[PDB]
């Protein structure tokens, strides 16, 4: 092929330097030579959409809310700006990941602008005006939604626009089956399933009479394990449950091959109680979570343990195990070595500064460790009774591109009109066979808006990932996407006329929530970081004041809204760093079917090498520092991978979770998560 | 001690075996151990209060007795001396249905205890019905199923009934209640056989998408874990089955999971309609069929329609997906899987259904655990949790066995099956099983009982009759005769003292008359002389008697769907000194504790033949015989040498199908026997 010859041209070494600038031409003949004479193109955009619905593509039933007239605009708007993919790897995935080809995949019958312009549409809901602000939005690469939303949107034969979900599972065997079904109901619909299972009672424990029959936790696993085959999922545990070890142990790759769950990622909730015990070396208890119910009659995974532990050690009908908290703590970093999981959680950390305690405290987490909201069991009672539906969670996704949303001086519009993307696609969602679910969207309003390009668009400026400034730049950034995420909430909340439910009693309506931001001015303390915030106006300690009041009076129509996910394959299309983390490698090297492809980080020029610095030669430390310090203005959670080197001990491990939980981080793993990442 | 007493039944003297050293064996047992840890009481009454405040007994049913009746049931029961022949006898009724206290150190509850109980929780009140109930099991003419014996008037009570069968749709709402139900059942301690033909192939649509079913194995496989998961809180109960028809597409799949070198804990069944054996017999080329392209084509689910009829019109149908296999290969295929693992259960279809009387309900698709229960069935739809479900008809077993032996030497077969089928209805109305829709309307729509028997080999040897003759025959033929006789009988008097009949009677063969063809144009007395002195003192049915049955259940109809059926007797044929079920002994001799088959003795020797030296092809007969007169199903277990070839095994199972067996299997199913 020759837009592969033209990528590989890269390494070859011109004046000592790579070709960088050659693959614009591998591009070039990447449209040219393939993909212009593979779109079965139409004459006119009206035979362009009848085609696409007479044989039924796309969906007809929001078509039908715009005039013709303004359809042919908006697909005008989005080719109205002469969009050219800057790397051969931006366009590669897009037109064989996001496309729509055509039902023999020998045809490509979407390029990039005809995406743009279906989801615009689908956005706005029949307004001409927002679906071109939906155009310009996207195009300029402001704001990307996540992958379930962008390459499903308007399509027949639809897959749901959320692809993550967060279950809980009460104690029962009719919640067991209950759950196993959900698993399977959702995960058919191409979404990510993680389940909380620390409210089973533990291996040994009684069934009513019989004394000694329980499997545990780790039955119900290998029961959800062949559920996910049939039809990726997750289970998190409190590191407090009896099970925990067991819990682990499905997990080693040396496993006994008849207890390991080979589909099921693991995550571990750890609260303060635990640190501080692994901290002063002195034994810990672990507790057989029924005989805290059957003692004080509510569930473990529902109490208080830094208030609880002590009374529990001390209760003699509460049964307990004695464990060794730094062992537990060191084989959580050899697990974390060993598979990237189990994702740690400090719940402590999230529910210090949670607003919606009062709904519930947060107990478990997603795929990737970053959505972190409230949640309540159900109990699905027998067939002929009423059950009781609680609160289960949904990710509502996306990430704004940090790179442009600077260039184009547009955080609050981005913002604003990317909050209405993700509060449109949680109206839309409406998913039977997971009543708690269904429920729970409707109910709390959650979305998660996120962010990438973080490390690409501080090399492109000058600035090293580690530095002071850098964390400076980070804080005034999300100050201020937190600002306009609470602003557009609180106007979405006047405009229909109603909060998220049980809103009364959150944080933010006591005021809680803005003490820091009444008294804490955030404008960037180098000067030289507050030159990059030119031209747009920094909500000052008086500002959010005027904010506080004003949401005091309207209410917040989202109880969570901003949460940093992964960024997969679009961050290819974005020409964007992973997420809000650093980069792995300034050149990627993949083997796509007999040919070597190049791929150099957006940006990468011969005079920001230094500034591209490859995560595993950072100080995790300094690292930990950075995603602190972003988690100030992110209410939900921010996926956090650990890039360590294989010589690090394990008290060098245990130093850097130990230090993450100092400064409040909320999740963190190492470094499956397909179905919930941007 | 008791065991030094009775080993000396094989230290050989005089040339013989001590068999009478078993009586002195189970004296040394009641003395120097049971009568030294029985909790002694004073009175009755200080006994049924401290059962009853200390929540061992049920209250609500002991109040429906003055104490005055409940001293004379018991009183009833005592009244008869019963003493256990053989120590085995009473060894297994204290160790697996005695009840003991909770700290199992102390037996609570003897014999006529346990007796009276069950006859007090049978009447319901009833004084003199307990008192038939009391004679009717201390006499052991009539034997309740063992979760019925076990739990019945019992605190904490297990499910009397413990044997299910299930019907699956296909949809992933279906399976995952499938699933549920399934462990549902389980934990009550119960065996569920789940019909998995209505279940797509592999390789088939999921709507738009092409080739992306797992199959009835991955169903399967679900199903496994699901059983494994809830094992009757550690009681080792783990239970299933599975049954798929033989032209489904994944038939061949569906037996490789049970192939030792590989789902385990799973028993298959497979139903094979004539069809098939037809082709097999001509050595003709068989097409399987992929169900659900049949179901787009016909709107009829594959397993509801007759393959008799719709073979050739499937191969011929394009839009119908078909492939070609070698029906001689999967024949002798069931034979060796057989031979190594004692199912696949074999389902001859059509032997079913050609004798089935509700076919206007459905015909018979699968069986249970053992393969005795074969009763109509109607599969549910469980749509989406907003939306309203469609509750079909699944299957409960509510088993008993009647005595042959005792139910002769009472002259008693009209008093027993009557009053059994009574004790049967009313286990059936007593259970309301919560978490299984279809099993629950079923249950009380088609009021469908299973009334075996036990004890023929043994009642025939100790009559000087081999089970192989003629005669044998003979006598069989004749005694179900008389069973399924007074069981219709007794159907129709309930149906018309409590003026109701079971759902959809109107269009059985019952109610159209053609199920008494056969016995009012042919007569089922006796041929030889020597069996019809048997009967002596009990009137055999003549064809006038049928003729007036017929009707009488013509003005007043059917209770019961279903009546009889022979299921495996377990541990419970121990206690009633019997024969395994109607199946010829397998040892006689047992091995440490020996126990000689009821009423082994060196007189009778040769006529307690063990099953490996006969004939199956004569226990065919002896089989069919007896099925003529059982609406339902016989559990027939093949007892065969090691030196048969598989070639010898298909001759069997052909020759079983022309004789009209409906099911046979070779030689687990403990929630499903007596
Ligand atoms: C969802 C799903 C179903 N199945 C099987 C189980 C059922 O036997 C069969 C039917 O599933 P259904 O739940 O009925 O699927 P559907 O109703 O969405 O589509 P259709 O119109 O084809 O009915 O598909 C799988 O094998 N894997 C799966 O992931
Ligand atoms: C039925 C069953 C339950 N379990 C486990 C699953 C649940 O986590 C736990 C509770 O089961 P439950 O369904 O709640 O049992 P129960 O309600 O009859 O009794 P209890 O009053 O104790 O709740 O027991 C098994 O491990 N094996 C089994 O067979
Ligand atoms: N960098 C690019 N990104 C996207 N499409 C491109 C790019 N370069 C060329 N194309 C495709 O080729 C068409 C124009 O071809 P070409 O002559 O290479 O560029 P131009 O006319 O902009 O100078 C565009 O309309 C588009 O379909
Ligand atoms: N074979 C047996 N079957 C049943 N009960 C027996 C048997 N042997 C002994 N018993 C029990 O032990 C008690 C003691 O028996 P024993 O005194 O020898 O005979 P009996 O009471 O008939 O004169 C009996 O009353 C009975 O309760
Ligand atoms: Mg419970
Ligand atoms: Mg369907």
């Amino acid at each position: 092929p020759k837009w592969i010859q033209l990528n590989n041209e890269i390494m070859i070494q011109k004046d000592g330097k790579f070709q960088f600038d050659k693959d614009k031409e591998a591009v070039h003949s990447y449209f040219v030579d393939y993909i212009n004479q593979n779109t079965v193109f139409f004459h006119n955009l009206k035979e362009k959409l009848d085609y696409l619905v007479e044989n039924q593509y796309y969906e007809e039933e929001f078509l039908s809310l715009y005039s013709f007239e303004d359809i042919k605009e908006v697909f005008k708007t989005a080719y109205a700006k002469k969009f050219r993919f800057p790397s051969f790897m931006s366009a590669f995935k897009f037109y064989n990941d996001y496309a729509l080809k055509t039902n023999d995949k020998k045809k490509i019958l979407e390029r990039y602008e005809d995406r743009i312009s279906i989801v615009a549409l689908f956005f706005a809901n029949g307004d001409t005006e927002k679906a071109k602000e939906y155009v310009n939005l996207m195009i300029n690469q402001e704001y990307q939604p996540s992958t379930p939303t962008f390459l499903n949107a308007g399509r027949k034969r639809r897959g749901e626009l959320v692809s993550c979900f967060l279950l809980e599972v009460n104690d029962s065997l009719n919640d067991i089956s209950r759950a196993i079904d959900i698993s399977m109901q959702l995960s058919k619909l191409g979404g990510g399933v993680s389940l909380n299972l620390s409210k089973l009672r533990a291996k040994g424990e009684a069934i009513k009479d019989v004394e000694n029959a329980t499997k545990g936790v780790v039955g119900v696993m290998k029961l959800l394990d062949n559920a996910f085959r049939y039809a990726s999922g997750a289970a998190y545990l409190n590191i407090f449950h009896r099970d925990i070890n067991d819990f682990l142990d499905t997990k080693k790759i040396s496993a006994d091959e008849d207890v390991r769950v080979k589909t099921l990622s693991i995550g571990v909730v750890i609260p303060d109680k635990f640190v501080e015990l692994a901290r002063e070396d002195k034994a810990a208890y672990v507790f057989y979570p029924h005989t805290i119910y059957k003692e004080y009659g509510q569930h473990m995974d529902e109490m208080d343990m830094n208030e609880m532990y002590d009374k529990f050690v001390d209760n003699p009908r509460v049964k307990k195990e004695k464990i060794n908290p730094r062992k537990l703590l060191e084989k959580l970093a050899m697990l974390r070595s060993e598979s990237g999981y189990p994702y740690i959680m400090f719940q402590d950390n999230v529910n210090k500064v949670h607003a919606n305690n009062h709904i519930s405290k947060v107990k478990f987490s997603n795929l990737c460790s970053e959505v972190l909201q409230a949640s309540q069991v159900s109990s699905y009672t027998d067939y002929d009774e009423e059950d009781e539906i609680g609160l289960d969670i949904s990710c509502n996704l996306g990430s704004l591109n940090i790179l442009n949303v600077m260039e184009h001086k547009s955080i609050e519009k981005t913002v604003k009109l990317a909050t209405d993307s993700l509060t449109h696609v949680s109206e839309t969602t409406d998913i039977r066979n997971a009543p708690a679910v269904r429920r729970a969207n409707k109910a709390m309003k959650s979305i998660g808006l996120g962010a990438m390009n973080l490390h690409g668009y501080l090399a492109q400026n000058g600035i090293a990932y580690e530095s002071p400034e850098a964390r400076d730049f980070a804080n005034t950034f999300f100050m201020m996407v937190n600002f306009y995420s609470i602003q557009r909430s609180a106007e979405i909340a006047k405009e229909k006329g109603e909060t998220f439910d049980q809103y009364e009693g959150s944080t933010y309506a006591t005021g809680e929530y803005f003490d820091k931001y009444v008294s804490t001015d955030f404008s960037p303390k180098y000067e030289k970081i507050a030159n990059l915030f030119e031209g747009m106006h920094i909500p000052t300690t008086e500002d959010w004041k005027k904010l506080k009041a004003f949401v005091a009076e309207h209410g917040m129509y989202h109880s969570y809204r901003l949460c940093i996910a992964p960024t997969g394959s679009i961050s290819y299309v974005q020409s964007s760093t992973a997420s809000v983390m650093p980069i792995m490698e300034r050149i990627e090297e993949r083997t796509y079917g007999n040919s070597k492809t190049y791929y150099p980080m957006p940006g990468l020029a011969s005079n920001n090498w230094f500034f591209y610095k490859e995560a595993y030669d950072m100080d995790m430390f300094k690292v930990v520092d950075m995603i602190a310090t972003i988690q100030q203005h992110i209410d939900q959670g921010i996926s956090f991978t650990l890039f360590l080197k294989d010589t690090m001990t394990t008290r060098d491990l245990n130093r850097i979770d130990l230090y993450a939980h100092h400064r409040g981080i909320k999740t963190i793993y190492y470094a499956s998560c397909l179905s919930c990442v941007v």
